[PDB]
């Protein structure tokens, strides 16, 4: 199976780099890449919003912004590069057909940010698209999927299971919310419908036996029609 | 002032060509360019979409499809290069930096598409955004914005001006319209919106004359807070 | 055996693209890739003509003129990059040694045209020379390579076999032509003979059944010392 | 006048930017760069560290911990563009030849790293060559060049001025400090040693007022034969 | 008046550098193009045919020894650039439209070839016609354009003028000679056959004194319609 | 096992290409490749240093000067390619990523120079680590590291096994010879001792029997902690 592993940034690095949940999916990835093919796409988290603001304090443009955000998750992609020693592609890819190559020569692609105007969770909904591949798997601060903010509404429970449309509905319908931040970003949980590309969200807990997390041993949000 | 011209390739290229429009209309960006810095972003038009049905077929992804598009709409941007003569930048332009040397070089910097997941009214409006444009002039093939498709609702009527928000309302801001054309691009729309740009939209009949156009005397839609 | 596919655009998008045929050919060029390596390379056809013209008309040079043909060809070369499925290179290659890399990666390369100076013909033949191929084989709108354009001189005939010498005759030997179209392009022919590479002038019937075209069992012409 | 400025990315950005200071620098930039040609060279500080010490951890080689370097250098790079508004290159600068433009189009280059084995100060003192700059002022995060390191060896004082010999001395010419930091780099010291251009070291202190500092009145040290 | 300077290699580097000459050359274009538009193409001499030869024992294909071809001519482009000082491209450009920006910025673009399947001559008169020059000046290694090798046939003298036609035929115009060296390019010549822009051919000597030369008063040929 | 070679500009190319040499080392490479991992980098030598010599008469500066002996470099680079046949990667290689892809696709990559501020020496140790390479094989114009120059110092005896911190000494631990040439260059020879890779320091004689020397029946020197 060829698996895309979209890690949010604040797992990768809540405030500072997490040494060691990184040496932990690194193992976990160097593990699922024995008999797979892995595409992973890294988020820029914490630090990323920083640069952000400092730039908007000087009113840059969203795509100026976008490119500093970019940068930020290319440097996080490239910590998780070096923990996956010689098992991953050598550099940070930019594009999904580099990524394409990489996955031939059976070596692991990791992505920071494409271009301006994507968030990590639609480009790796894309790249996902784009390989042809099996499964999605988002990693994320989150246990699952709730259906209402699980650090808000009391009355959000988890659900195990669930069809794209649903997704969609859950995180939001709004063409407004175009490019904002969630379990699953509105519009990858979009592309998700349109590609009906099945999609687990676990937590930093399950990402620890990605084994299982693959074969359904696991305990977050599966998506598919 | 600053102006971003967003020029309907179906517009600049409808069947075949209308040398007689592409000449009047690169006339008068450059008289308009004398007193102003003008930016343009054309389209692929119906071109476009063939070739991109055709990749549809062979269920290509959307990535894919994109650049597809992206290519065409380039092919264009040259016939229109090829027409400002000595007064454009002699290459398409694929990123706003380059678009930006190009108004210090008092060139007009002409654009298609940048990459995947921008269609051109949302490549124009960003570009507008990220050079701190005035006005966006979108010249579509359409007479202006009708409270509905004219060829599906005849019970409509244009509407000389409005606020962003209503423009989202009459291209259905559903967060799966993401990606559409309509007179105006739903995505592209949702930008202006919150980027709060002075919007034109007219015909290539109004589009004959743009000093009349940019100067608020025309019959299509201006859009803005 | 390595073999490259010179797919004139005129075959390919005769005036819209020719769907069926797409399909066709990209069948059968999965079918001969499957024990073999294959490079191709796809012409821009009657579109590419039409976008010249308008240039023309605006009387840009030889150089600008030709980059858009390029984009045009590219685009050309995208839609069986598309019918390939998963066969082909990803995306349109640009250049010998990136085609080169294609082959490696047991993928087929499809080129649109490479720089400026060069009709699809030349630069097919190239490829060819560069990737130490065995075969050229070129699919065209005509029958074969008669000595006399069909389409005019009566005392016109198919030759079924000729030397690399012989075809620059019939083609023409003039260092005038350098540049323009025929059967095969006068450079092209003239890269032939230096290089004597084996190149089979078939039309769009024999196209259907590439095996035996490979084999010999056509009812082309055959070019080689 | 042709002025080449060496900002420690832990003054521009220390462990989160002093907004106030970074709009100061900038603005003092700005003047500066009305009566002169100015270049900026800028740093990565404490945050390349840590990024690169995670890289240290997982073994990666010293090439690719250089990438990571460069890459979060270029992230700064980009907030003091986005500082310097309109008369700032838009794009961060990774080649001379580039930063030459800059200069050209009367613009402000602003560079983060360009390629491994070439620390911030090296950068910007071969810059200055490059340019044939005419003064190099390095603004570290200490006072002044001190007989020794400040947070060391207590027993010391700065030097108003020197000789480059003196400063090669100062840092330890050993060939295997070579890639260090300190005040000024080593490798980057004995640069200016051969190309004997005038450098000035002084703090975010007299950093505050660049016409001050550039016109000799400051209370670093003013490094020269 | 836009001027395109085609200065043979042998001419800038003959078996070891001139520099005197180069000098002489480099202020002269200096001077000229004050008041004129340069633009330089430089050759590769006789060390590239040595490199390109010893490609040829080991059986490399065309585009390859022209790659070699290429790389070599460039580094002399890059020789004169120092020498052309503050008034050149710090770059030696590689497209047209790079050495269409370097005329706005008025400096002097220094090419060497762009890509292979075009030997300098052809380079430079392609050149010429991008950027709409009025003159082409070829600076071979040759007095002018006799009406046969000088080095074969002493019966021979030159040719003060001519038609495009008349270079043609003393250069032999068979679709075979497209790629010799000669006086001027077989192909270089047919560009300029059909373009007719005026080319003078002079030779070191008159190359001192380019104000005299572009100005009628020299002792090679002047050809034109 | 993955070995690099470091193959002398001054061995490659004494005065013009040796020939010979070039066939027999080729020969040799294309031997050892049948059961390891190759990758090559060339040096500029005589050539190079010519070339260095008019730009300085032109005081370029030192960033200008590399660039163009790196184009010398990469040259020389492509004969060795030219020589390898179908063995090598097609083109020469310019960055260390792009050499991992070349031992991917089971070629030979051969680099010349990278970027400006490295020796050839410094780029093949460098290229090794990153590679995470088992042996650096020097071919110099010298039979081995001596106590001192042999080519003066008459007290001066070869070593055949040495550790890296000797070696420093003997070539130089001054960072003031930080770019200078020797039989390691003495920043090459830093990078040794910190990588602590096993290096042999061969000659022109050695070279004909690669088989030997990487199983240590060589005469030459080895280094190794
Ligand atoms: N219905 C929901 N279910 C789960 N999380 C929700 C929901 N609604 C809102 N959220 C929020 O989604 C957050 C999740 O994702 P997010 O903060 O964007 O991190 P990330 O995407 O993992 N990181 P990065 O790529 O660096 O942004 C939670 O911590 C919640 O505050
Ligand atoms: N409310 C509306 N007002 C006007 N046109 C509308 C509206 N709603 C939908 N449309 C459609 O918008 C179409 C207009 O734009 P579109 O087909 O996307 O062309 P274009 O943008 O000019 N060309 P190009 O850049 O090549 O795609 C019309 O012909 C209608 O079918
Ligand atoms: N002796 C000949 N034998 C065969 N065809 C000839 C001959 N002489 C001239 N021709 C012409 O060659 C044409 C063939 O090629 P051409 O029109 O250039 O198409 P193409 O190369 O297949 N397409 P494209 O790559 O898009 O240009 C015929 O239809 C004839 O009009
Ligand atoms: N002789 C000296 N004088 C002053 N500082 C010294 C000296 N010797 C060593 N140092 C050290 O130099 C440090 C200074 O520079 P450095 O840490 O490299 O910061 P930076 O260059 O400003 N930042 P950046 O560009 O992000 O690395 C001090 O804090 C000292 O620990
Ligand atoms: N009719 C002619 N008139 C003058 N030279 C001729 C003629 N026919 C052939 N030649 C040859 O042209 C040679 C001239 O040019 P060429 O050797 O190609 O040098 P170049 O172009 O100056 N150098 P470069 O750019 O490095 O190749 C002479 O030395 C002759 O051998
Ligand atoms: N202790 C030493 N042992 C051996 N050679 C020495 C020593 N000290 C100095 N040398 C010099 O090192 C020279 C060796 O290397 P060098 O001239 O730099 O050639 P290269 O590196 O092989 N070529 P290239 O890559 O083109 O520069 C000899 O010929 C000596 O003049
Ligand atoms: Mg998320
Ligand atoms: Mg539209
Ligand atoms: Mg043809
Ligand atoms: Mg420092
Ligand atoms: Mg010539
Ligand atoms: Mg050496």
């Amino acid at each position: 199976m060829r698996i895309v592993f979209d890690i949010g940034g604040s797992v990768l690095v809540p405030e500072n780099p997490d040494i060691d949940f990184i040496k932990e999916i690194a193992y976990q990835l160097t593990k699922v890449s024995e008999d797979h093919e892995v595409a992973v796409v890294v988020g820029g988290g914490k630090l990323a919003r920083k640069y952000i603001e400092v730039a908007e304090k000087f009113n840059s443009s969203e795509t100026f912004k976008d490119f500093i955000g970019i940068q930020i998750t290319r440097a996080n992609a490239m910590l998780l590069i070096a923990a996956l020693r010689e098992k991953a592609y050598p550099v940070v890819v930019e594009d999904f057909w580099e990524a394409w190559k990489a996955v031939q020569l059976k070596k692991i692609p990791v992505m920071g940010g494409t271009h301006p105007g994507h968030t990590t969770d639609a480009v790796a909904a894309l790249l996902a698209e784009f390989l042809k591949a099996d499964l999605l798997v988002v990693i994320t601060n989150v246990d699952g999927v709730y259906t209402a903010d699980p650090k808000k509404d009391p009355t959000a429970k988890k659900i195990k299971k669930m069809k794209p449309e649903e997704l969609l509905e859950i995180v939001g319908k709004g063409i407004e919310k175009a490019g904002s931040s969630s379990v699953i970003d509105p519009l990858a949980a979009k592309i998700i419908a349109r590609s009906g590309i099945k999609t687990i969200v676990i937590g930093k807990e399950d990402a620890k036996d990605l084994f299982r997390v693959i074969k359904g041993d696991h305990n977050g949000t599966t998506i598919e029609p």
